[PDB]
């Protein structure tokens, strides 16, 4: 599959090649290292590309802006508040065939993370062992790919995402338990992106382009407007945000934020706020 690939924004569970159960940790507001998943905020890490470097920061999903950070001129890493340094940026190149990423230094090309007897972490001269091999896997996708769900607004504790009774049109409903508010998530490799089918129907998710941009239960197609990326919310591993795959500047979002059952749910251009943002459960 291509759904841990190392794509811009995308949020990972960063683990030594050797041991998929153990992954960075983001210990104290400074200190890293592999430690048991136990899956806090502390323990995923963002991608933010740098096209002009070709290298990545690593960002902690608990705090703000605190990055992955090499301690030049020691041996050291931790996080650190972002400034752009050269020594917080790292290129991430993956072998194709093992799926292992090494994590090299930009300021200094010559080393590259490795994970220590201990656990603990250090930058280093590349040798052959494995201690300098890590498996990015997406947080997202090893939640959610495969699983029945439920999309809660954040504008409401009680407002789900729902197809309307004998319409194929989608609005807000408080819970009732009903096939109509499940939604099975699927990844698409072609797409690098997911659908989300609706247990009433067997259909899916989708933009339907006119002046009111609603999305509704559509027949299975291969058109874009079907397909959407399934992201954390900016800072906040609780919260998700979908952008439909037809205008990656357009996400999934309650009509002028109104939290009455029935309120339609649109396709709408990116802001941030509390109406484009979701909390998504396992069933
Ligand atoms: C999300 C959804 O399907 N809502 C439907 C509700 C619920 O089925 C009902 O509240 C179950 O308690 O029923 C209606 O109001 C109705 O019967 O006219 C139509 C509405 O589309
Ligand atoms: C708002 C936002 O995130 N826009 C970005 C989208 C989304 O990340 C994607 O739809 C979700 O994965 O990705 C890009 O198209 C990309 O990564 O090349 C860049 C674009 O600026």
């Amino acid at each position: 599959t291509n759904a841990n690939d190392l794509r811009n924004n995308e949020v990972f569970f960063i683990s030594p090649s050797n041991n998929t159960n153990k992954v960075l940790d983001k210990i104290s507001q400074s200190e890293v290292k592999l430690w048991n998943k136990l899956s806090g905020a502390n323990q995923k890490w963002r991608l933010i590309y740098d096209t002009n470097k070709q290298a990545y920061k690593i960002k902690v999903m608990d705090n703000t802006s605190l990055i992955l950070t090499w301690n030049a001129p020691l041996s050291s890493v931790s996080v650190k508040t972002d400034t752009n340094g050269d020594n917080q940026y790292w290129y991430l190149l993956q072998n194709y065939i093992s799926r292992n990423v090494i994590i090299r230094n930009y300021m200094n090309p010559n080393l590259v993370l490795q994970y220590n007897i201990d656990d603990t972490l250090m930058v280093s001269t590349q040798t052959s062992s494995s201690n300098q091999f890590f498996k990015f896997s997406n947080c997202i996708y090893e939640a959610l790919n495969n699983r029945n769900c439920k999309l809660q607004t954040q504008l409401n504790s009680d407002r789900f995402l729902s197809k309307n009774l004998n319409s194929q049109i989608i609005v807000l409903w408080q819970w009732f338990d009903s096939s109509r508010q499940k939604w099975i998530i699927e990844y698409n490799e072609t797409k690098s992106a997911y659908t989300l089918k609706c247990q009433e129907n067997n259909r899916y998710l989708t933009w339907i382009q006119n002046s009111n941009n609603y999305v509704e239960t559509y027949q299975s197609t291969d058109s874009l407007i079907q397909y959407w990326n399934i992201n954390y919310l900016d800072n906040d591993a609780s919260k998700y945000i979908l952008y439909n795959l037809q205008d990656t500047n357009r996400v999934l979002d309650v009509y002028n934020s109104q939290i009455a059952n029935g309120t339609h749910v649109i396709v709408d251009s990116y802001h941030g706020n509390t109406n484009q943002q979701w909390i998504i459960n396992l069933i």
